[PDB]
């Protein structure tokens, strides 16, 4: 279960962190101008967490202008048990390169899933993010890159990021980074470059649906081998006539796992369903995505298990 702790001016953490009741499994320490809070207070609150918390929410807390000593003491305070670590929106591009490296390599081995979304990352070029991503507790599998514009990044430059993601990383967030900012081959190029090692990538609220069909094709073909799992959600697809998804047959034919918009899915033809699941003639789950960005589940909608089996080209006695 979730656990929104609200931290005040005048809170002590020791006490504030009494009131956690024991089962809570998500810790949400958000918004609560962490970076000025007293280091050793938040430190001694953290070891009298409960032992069932195993995800720590730490957005939006200005640590960028934390002291850097004392964050590299506070991420290394982070309970053993928690194993998943937002770290977005906190300005942690202000930090230099070697600052940066001592705050990332402070994040304990523990930490398997980490947020660093809403970073301004795009600040940094592809070698201060080689020194600062080679310092990452190699037990991160899944890095969250969401909303760091790095879609301004020139092509070379991206493609030079894509090299400095550890290779322990199976898991890649691009999401909200203006990728469809930059030309066809470009973002073919880059997307062709998605390291072996990873095999889900999120591409969702790329504003992707401003390409042509054409185009989209090309990208989609040039995504690697490797990746079996994509999020293509909030993308704004637009006018999925039939002709159009006829394009991107076979484009995402390496796919096993796919997330697409309900909104876009739901009011398709049977003849667009084939056509859209023709893009990927091999999946194995699609999962379709309501606005809130909340998965739903096939077997409590009858209209929703229509649309799979219709975008999975599954077939039952009748249509047979």
């Amino acid at each position: 279960m979730n656990y929104k702790l609200t931290l005040h001016p005048g809170s002590n953490p020791v006490e504030e962190f009494t009131s956690i009741p024991h089962g809570v499994t998500s810790l949400d320490l958000s918004l609560n101008n962490l970076y000025s809070i007293s280091t050793v207070e938040l430190i001694q609150a953290f070891a009298n967490t409960p032992a069932s918390v195993t995800s720590l929410n730490l957005s939006g807390n200005s640590l960028g202008f934390k002291n850097s000593d004392e964050l590299v003491q506070i991420l290394a305070a982070i309970p053993a048990n928690v194993t998943s670590l937002n770290l977005s929106g906190n300005f942690l591009s202000y930090k230099s390169s070697d600052e940066l490296v001592k705050t990332l390599a402070a994040i304990p081995f523990t930490i398997t899933v980490l947020d660093l979304g809403w970073n301004d990352f795009s600040s940094k070029s592809s070698s201060e993010f080689k020194q600062a991503f080679s310092n990452l507790p190699a037990s991160i599998t899944s890095l969250n890159l969401r909303g760091n514009d790095l879609g301004i990044k020139s092509s070379d430059e991206l493609i030079q990021i894509l090299a400095a993601i550890p290779a322990n990383v199976n898991s890649l967030n691009l999401r909200g980074n203006n990728l469809a900012s930059k030309n066809c081959a470009e973002l073919a190029k880059f997307l062709a470059s998605i390291p072996a090692s990873v095999t889900s990538l999120d591409l969702s609220a790329n504003l992707l649906g401003l390409k042509s069909y054409a185009e989209l094709a090309y990208i989609f073909s040039s995504i690697p081998n490797h990746v079996v799992s994509l999020n293509l959600c909030l993308n704004c697809l637009h006018g999925p006539s039939l002709e159009n998804l006829k394009l991107l047959k076979d484009s995402l034919k390496h796919l096993q796992t796919v997330y697409l918009d309900y909104d876009i899915v739901k009011n398709m033809s049977k003849e667009q369903c084939k056509a859209l699941g023709a893009a990927f003639p091999n999946i194995q789950k699609i999962i379709l995505v309501d606005k809130n960005g909340k998965e739903i589940h096939p077997s409590h909608s009858i209209p929703i298990s229509n649309l799979i089996r219709e975008l999975s080209g599954k077939a039952d006695v009748p249509s047979l």
